[PDB]
């Protein structure tokens, strides 16, 4: 009801190196699916891949195939029902 879900960058510690998204399959005021991914990142360490598991509503996206985001900061605000993962 009015509550959405955002995804923040989560791979890296707060202090080290950045990662940039590397799959991009969604957009600002756009809505996902369980086979449509919203974004995912790959860094030289790990491959972190951010699925849906459900159809929700994202509203705005700032970081891009080529932006680098950071972690203790959300990025992207979508609508789904209620995960464990950010809760």
């Amino acid at each position: 009801m009015g509550q959405v879900v955002q995804f923040k960058l989560s791979d890296i510690g707060e202090g080290i190196r950045e990662v940039t998204v590397k799959e991009w399959y969604v957009k600002e005021g756009d809505t996902v699916s369980q086979f449509d991914s919203i974004c995912e990142v790959q860094s030289d360490k790990a491959s972190v891949t951010i699925t849906s598991r459900y159809d929700g509503v994202i509203k705005k996206l700032y970081y891009n195939l080529d932006d680098i985001a950071y972690v203790g900061k959300p990025l992207v605000d979508i609508e789904t029902e209620a995960l464990k993962d950010l809760e």
